Formats: structure tokens, sequence, C-alpha cells
């Protein structure tokens, strides 16, 4: 039922899997020209929840539909278990021949852990002969095509070590657990009478942090199930269905949100729904400046730079590391990010801090371009020992000059107050230091539109009130603004069940005048 | 898994390149007793029956073993082959392991002949979970009769982690070092893996290919040769994604794009310190690099290959920013190929191999003394000296006296402070009147050469072609006192101004841009 249309996000995995597995089986005479000798053993491995067997079934559909030029047999290495001496043994030679009498073919082996476990002194002589003669079945009945052994498992070490030898089972395909999620939401709701809004589904996928595929459909089914709970609360404690129209179970804005809150669900995090219209301008500005310094976000017509470096400096309480920098990291996605802070350096024992400080830089060198994050450099410099500072400096210096790896750091004290070793590390004469500024008047004006007023009247003079709140908030930092918002929004809850107005507005207007934060 | 592995008949000593002295000595231990059974009984010989392979991974450690197994099994069918890998769900678990080893040796004696191959012994017999296994292993290996006919072959990546009771003649008597191949062996490997190809590349093409590949080991060559073909195939037929096998041949521009898409094995785990001087900066420092190697032959006359040398030392001193320890030193290390290098730096003493820093220093000193000639490399000595405790300073200073006088071990060091500034103990190692101290410096011509094919040609890919010369003179005059980091920055700030004007077909709206930028640029 799936022909590469119920798969979301896997734009690059498909190209690799088809080119090195199916195409050599789809076009075997081509590789006779150069003698590539493609491997005869392939695997699907990764964390659970990646949907490994469905890909094999899709390959079966692709190969079977047509002229039957390449085939596929579906097999499981966990239901192929026979409690007899050698009866499950014939399954592979017949299968490696049944798929060979009608070759080419791809044979899937789900959970080979049971059919071919680790033969040992505790395992049955049955399974001992099974595994021995079984590896004899595969390494002997291969090496000329056109059978490519594809298997799946949850753990890589759950395989008999004699299987993974030269000239035997070799290849491994990494399946991992957000760009896939838009495609997933598009696909899995292909036939829905209450078709949700595209922004509705995008918010759904945004709020489904940590889910991998199956639970993505599970939440949708659960949302429908609780929709018929909420629209029809009388389903409990009622007689047989007498009059129920099964069309008012339509999913609206609040249905999935009440559905999401009924189960438990990196230094990059976008702003909240309340914070976005306050710092979005500054995030865009810093992104633009970074574009200017860092062009990656002999021969010409190729981007090049000289040691990408940048420092965020702002007065404490300006949210330069509390809200800005993780947001910038989130905005500059599709690049590897690697932090270096105290709980990641001292948070693991059985290792010297020097032992991990080299691994991050080495592996970020491997995957250039990469991002290294060092928050609160003004305090991180005074916690490490004398050797760590020197090791950090030498590791940073050993980078190539034209390597497009960016150093991102944030600070609280002004640049002129830092230790001198930091000072002769940034080039303020260049574009390497960015300043954070207080929000302007429009942002503060638009920060209070929702509560004043789009929900208070939900079942004048307050406008003067409104401007007074702004008339005092010219020079308050982010934390004071947000705490003020929370304290005002509390009173709105305080009189939910008071239809009579002019008494709640009195208490709001007297609390705002009473709010002293000098 | 005691069954022999069905090896291909295509590996018959014709797929091994540059390993000739090793094969020339291996065949007189295995083959000759069997093929000349009368000459070993002329008087008495009893040839040996065991050898160790040690060295970095990826140097054809197993390929020679498979080739030996196949080539031997030709006139004495069948020579048995047994393949076991160390640390394979068998260690740290007793007492099944001794039963397994005894069974393997019994069946091997039953076969007669056989070749037993223990791979990665480092995890089997470490330097009564572990005592009982090593004891029975060595008792069994001593219980082998002299004529055998059992030959035991061990492989490892580090020699330091083996029992000292095994390296005795009678168990593991002869040791073999498998180092990286040099340029000649690299060309030989290229010729071997490109044998069944009808568009045979030219010899000069192979020479330049061999020169363009440094720090590579066997598998890198295989991957590059196997993926350049896929690059050509991908480029030829993009409409097929019946097929025509007529024009899928490989050409240039396919080898270099192949070079782009992965990293060498040396940048993965080996982490070699020597790194080739960049093509952008080459015409700025090539003369200096050639000059240093000229002054290196005064003290270490092995570099021009009864060569007698006495304590070869060298130290290149300069200003903080002249690129001593950033560009020059890895280049000089690079040009001295065929000499093994061992590194002594902060990341190596401390991060890797978390034991006392007192151990790795002794290990690298002894290993360097064992395989002379070699280079011991300790850069940034004015910072290295002030991080270590007095114990390691004493250890290091005393280990440099135990080398024999005429042993060819070169010490390479770099520094930023002037000679008289360094602490007096370090000063009591370099004897400048002997010629052990080099001073580095920053000409008009060399930077002129650095600039013209950026400010003339790359900016000409309507053009005035007159004020470019004046701009070149102005900027060159302006750059009379910058250091290397600054000088290589102006190149990156002008080319970016060019990139920002990619589609500007009029090359006049940008001229004033540079004629203002170079005056708004400051050191
Ligand atoms: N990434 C995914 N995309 C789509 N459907 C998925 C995904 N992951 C899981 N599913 C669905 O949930 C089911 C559970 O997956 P499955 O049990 O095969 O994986 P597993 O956790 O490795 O377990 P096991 O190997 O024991 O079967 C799948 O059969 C499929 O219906
Ligand atoms: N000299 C060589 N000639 C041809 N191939 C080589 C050579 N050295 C290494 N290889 C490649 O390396 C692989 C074997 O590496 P191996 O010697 O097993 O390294 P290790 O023993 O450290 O795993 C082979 O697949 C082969 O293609």
């Amino acid at each position: 039922s799936v022909r590469f249309d119920s798969v979301g996000g896997l734009s690059n995995h498909i190209a690799a899997l088809k080119e090195m597995v199916v195409f050599p089986l789809l076009y075997p005479e081509v590789f006779e020209k150069f003698k590539i000798q493609p491997p005869r053993g392939c695997l699907f491995y990764g964390p659970p929840g990646t949907g490994k067997t469905l890909v094999a079934r899709a390959l079966a559909n692709e190969c079977s539909q047509g002229d039957k030029r390449v085939a596929f047999f579906m097999r499981k290495g966990a239901d192929c278990l026979s409690k007899w001496v050698g009866e499950s043994e014939r399954q592979l030679r017949l299968l490696f021949d049944q798929a060979y009498q009608m070759r080419p073919s791809i044979i899937f082996f789900d959970q080979i852990d049971g059919l071919a476990p680790v033969r040992s002194s505790r395992q049955d002589q049955i399974h001992s002969s099974i595994v021995s003669t079984l590896l004899a079945l595969m390494d002997g009945l291969d090496s000329r095509g056109e059978i490519v052994v594809i298997g799946a498992t949850n753990r890589l070490d759950s395989i008999d070590p004699a299987l993974r030898r030269p000239g035997r089972f070799d290849r491994e395909f990494l399946f991992s657990l957000k760009e896939a999620r838009k495609e997933i939401l598009k696909i899995h709701t292909r036939d829905w009478n209450p078709k949700p809004l595209d922004t509705f589904l995008e918010e759904l996928a945004e709020n489904c942090v940590g889910y991998c595929g199956a639970d993505i459909k599970s939440i949708c089914a659960e949302a429908a199930l609780c929709a018929l709970r909420r629209r029809y609360p009388q389903i409990y404690t009622t007689s047989e269905k007498l009059q129920l129209d099964l069309s008012s179970i339509n999913i609206s804005a609040k249905d999935f949100e009440v559905a999401m809150q009924k189960m438990i669900p990196s230094p990059g995090q976008a702003l909240s729904t309340v914070v976005k219209p306050l710092l979005q301008n500054t995030v865009d500005k810093i992104l633009e400046a970074l574009q200017r310094v860092f062009p990656h976000a002999n021969a010409c017509y190729q981007p090049m730079s000289f040691r990408p470096r940048i420092l965020i400096v702002g007065e404490p309480g300006f949210g330069q590391g509390s809200h800005l920098a993780p947001a910038v990291i989130h905005a500059l996605e599709k690049f590897t990010v690697y932090t270096l802070d105290i709980p990641v350096l001292f948070g693991v024992s059985t290792t010297s801090p020097e032992e991990t400080c080299a691994q991050v830089i080495r592996e970020a060198k491997r995957t250039a371009p990469s991002i290294v994050y060092v928050p609160h450099i003004h305090v991180w410099w005074e916690i490490v020992g004398p050797t760590l500072k020197a090791t950090f400096t030498t590791l940073l210096q050993n980078i190539p000059s034209f390597a497009p790896v960016l150093l991102l750091a944030t600070s609280d004290k002004p640049h002129s107050a830092l230790p001198e070793e930091v000072q002769e590390l940034f080039i303020r004469d260049y574009g390497e230091i960015f300043n954070v500024q207080l929000p302007d008047k429009e942002e503060r004006t638009k920060f209070f539109e929702d509560l004043i007023l789009k929900q208070a009247a939900k079942p004048e003079r307050l406008k003067n009130l409104l401007k007074t709140v702004v008339k005092k908030s010219q020079n308050y930092n982010i934390f004071q603004l947000e705490n003020l918002y929370a304290v005002i929004s509390q009173c709105i809850y305080r009189h939910r069940k008071d239809h009579d107005k002019t008494s709640l507005i009195q208490k709001m207007e007297q609390e705002v005048e009473n709010f002293s934060c000098s």
C-alpha cells in the first residue's frame, strides 16, 4: 500500500539506498564494467521507532510491480525459529535459492538475533548447528549475485560475531529519529474529513518534541478518540446508541491541545509565543550581521572566510544568553552545534576534563562546517584549571585558517573588563563584537495586545491605563517586563467568575500603579 | 568459527606492493622447510614458527596473511587456515576459554599443516580472570614440537600491551614493523588496483597522483579508485534514473571531486602533525621553507637521502606572528618524508591515554630510539616548559642523555621568545655557535607575486585595466609592516568584496569600493 509516498523526510537516505543496493541489482551488468564488487550484506540499524520493515516492504512493492526484473521475499529472523535440529536451516538455502530461481531479489531478515544468536556453551546444540551451518549457508551461497542480504535489528551487538567477517555481512544503514515532520503531517492525514489547518498541523509537529513516527500517528488517533469523548461525554453511563450523529466530532483548535496535554513527551530553542514579537527584530539583526562576517550561512565563486569569530556583549539582564543565543542557534539550523559549558565538562566522571575538550574540537573538525558554543565566557574562564586554558588555546589555534568553523560566545561584563587573554582573542577592529539594546516602543506596545484586550472580554479609560504601563516601561529589562506581564495576567484569572466589571479593572489599575521595581 | 574462509584466488602476492623484504624473509620460514625438506636436515636447523606484526591500522596487516594462505595452498593441498580475533566474547569469562584454545590447538595438530592467526592480541594476554588464560596459552605454544608444522601469526596495533614472557625465541621470536608506504610504494599500489582497466592512465599522471597523495594507507587508495568510477558513471548518464555501455569512461575533474567528498585516514585517527603548505600561501613562504632545509643538513646529514651525526638539534626562533609554529614547522616535517615522527604536546600528554604523563614520554622516547632515524617534535617550548611539574622535567632531561652518542634522532622545536629570554635550563640544550639556531623573518617581489593573480586576473574573469596597476602599487606600499596573519587577511577581505559583486557585469561600480576599502582597513 506504500510506494515511496508514505515516507517523510528521507530525501537523502533513499538516494543512497537505491544507488548502492537496488540499482546494482536493478542493473547488474553495469558494475561488470569497472569491478566495483558491491557488498553482499546490508543492514538497517538505529534507535527504535524508525520504521525499518516498512522500507523493505516498499522495496518489495517497487521491485515486484513491473516486469519482475528484481524480486523480494519478506522473512523474519525471529519467527523463523524451529525447535528442531536443522529444520529452520533449510529455510535460508531454499530461500536463497527460491529468490535465486526467480532472481534478482532482496531478502529481508527481521531480528536475526533469534535465528542466529551468539552460539556459546549455554545455547542449544540445535541453535549451535543452526548458526554454524547458517553462516555457512550465506557466505557460501553468495558472492556472485543477485541476492543482497538486508536485515534489521535494534542492537548491533545482538549478532553472532562470526557473521560479521570479511566477505560476509558488511553494510549498515543508519536510521535516526524535524523536516521530516511536515511531510509526516501531510501524509498521515491524507483522508480526513475534519482536515486540520496547515498551521494547525505545523504547530502539532512543533509541540510533538521527542516523538518518532509511530507516536505521531498515535497522538492523532488519541485526539480523535478524546474528541469523541469531549463532544459526547454521555458515552459513559448510557444505554445503547439511540441518536448520535458522528459528524460533530470535528477537530478544532483546542481539541488537539487538550489531547497533547494528557501524556508525557540541544542549546537551541526558538522564542515562546509570548516572546517572539519582542526579540524577533534583534534575532534577525544578529543573523544579518553573522551573514556579513560568516559567508557560509585557486578558484573563486566559492565562499571563504578567515577564522569566523563573534561575541555577544550586553549589560546583565539583557537576555544575551538567556533568550538570544539559543534562538540564533535554532535559526542557524542544518549546522552541527557543539557546546562547551561546565555541566558538560564536569558532569561526567571516569574521564579527565582535558579528555573531552579534545574530542569535541576533533569531531567538529570532522564535520565542517560546525558550531562550537561557549556560553558565559566571563565566568567560564575563572573556573577551569591552569592546564585547561592552555589546552583550549592550542586546540583553537591548530585550526586551518580557511576552515569555516564558527566560535560563538556570550558575555555579561563589557568587553573592556574581561581578562586580557580573552581580549587578545577577539578583533573588535573587525566585525567580531555585537551589542544588544533595549526593545523599542512598538515592541513594548505590541507586547500587551493579547491581554489588553482580546481575552478579558471573552465570556474606554483602560486605554489610558495601557499607555501609563508603557509610560513607565521605557527602561526596564527583559526580566522585569516578563514578570510584570505575569503579575498582571494573574489578576485576569483572579476574577474569571465575576461578570461585574469596573471592580477587576480597578484592581488591575491599582496594582500597576503599585508595581515598584526601582 | 574454525572453518577456513573461502579466499579469492586473485590475491596471490600480486596485490601487495612495496612489501618485499618482509616477504623475502617470510617465505624462508614457512615454505622452504616444506618445499626443500632436505636442506633443513643437512646438519640441523629447525626453522622458527612464529612472528608478530605491529603498526598503525590500515597498512595491509591482514592482506599479506590472506595472500600467504592462498599462495601456500598450491602444491601441498590443503594448507589449513584458522582465523580468530582477540577479545571476542571470550575474555573476562572462565573457564570455557582455555577449553576453546585447547580444542583449537588439538584440531590444528590434527590437520597438519595449518596457519593460526590471532588478531588483536592486545585484549587477550594483557601486560585469575586473565592469568589463567595467558598461562595456558603460553604452555600450549611451548608444547608445540619444533618442526610443527604449526605457524602462529599474531597481529596488533600497539606493541606495548603484550606479555614480556611471550617475546622469547620459541614463541614469538621475530618481529615485523608495518609502517606507512612511501611515494614509490604508493605508486605501486595505484598500479596494482588499476590493472584491469582499458583506459590505462599515463605514467606521468601516475607520478603526479602519487605526489598528490600523502598520509594515505591502502584503504584510502581503494576508496578513491572505487568512487571516482561512480563519479564518472553518475556524470555520464543522468537521464536513466535498457542502458548503453558505450561512453561511461573516466577522465580528469573526476579524481579531484572525489578528493573533495571525504577526509583521509590520517585526519581521522592517526592525527599526523605534518601538513602540506597551502597553495594560496605557497609563493610567500616556499623560499623560506627551502632555506631551512638547506641549514638542516649541517647538523642532520641523513636528510640528503658512513653518515656520522652528533646529537642533531634545531630550533627556529622568530617574532610572535611570523608563522613559525603555524605554517613553517608542519611543512618542514612534511618535506622530510620516510622519517617517522612522534609528537610530545599538551593534548597528547594529558587528554589521550589518561595515565601519569610520566609514562607516554618514556614510551615515545624509547620507540623513537628503536627505529632510528626519526624526528621528535615538541612545539611551543616556551609554553610547554611552564605547564609540567618538576618530575617530568627531570625525566625528560635525563632521557635525552641515555641515547647513544651517534644515534640519528633529531629534536625539532619552535619558539616565540628570543633565545636569551627562554629559561636557562632550556637554554642549556642549544649551542648556536654549532649552528642549531635559526632566525626567521618576513620582500616586495614575494608579496607582489602573492597579489597580482588576485587583483589582475581573478578580477578580470568593461574593465579599465589601467588603474589596477596603481591600486596594486598603493596596497603593496601600504603592506610594508604587516605580519603573516594580517597579510593573509587582506587577501580574504578583497576577494569577498569581489564575491559580493558576482553578477555586476560593469566592473567600474566596484573599483571605487576597493579604492575606499583599503584606506578604511587598519592593522
Ligand atoms: N518512523 C516510523 N514511521 C512510521 N511508522 C512507524 C515508525 N516507527 C514505528 N512505526 C510504526 O510503529 C510500529 C512499531 O515499529 P517496530 O515494532 O517495527 O519497531 P521496533 O521498535 O524496532 O520493534 P520490533 O523490532 O520489536 O518490531 C511499526 O510497525 C509501524 O507501524
Ligand atoms: N598495501 C596494500 N595494497 C592493497 N590494499 C591494501 C593495502 N593495505 C591496505 N589495503 C586495504 O586495506 C584493507 C585491509 O586492511 P587491514 O590490513 O585489515 O587493516 P587492519 O588489519 O588494521 O584492519 C583491505 O581491504 C585492502 O583493500
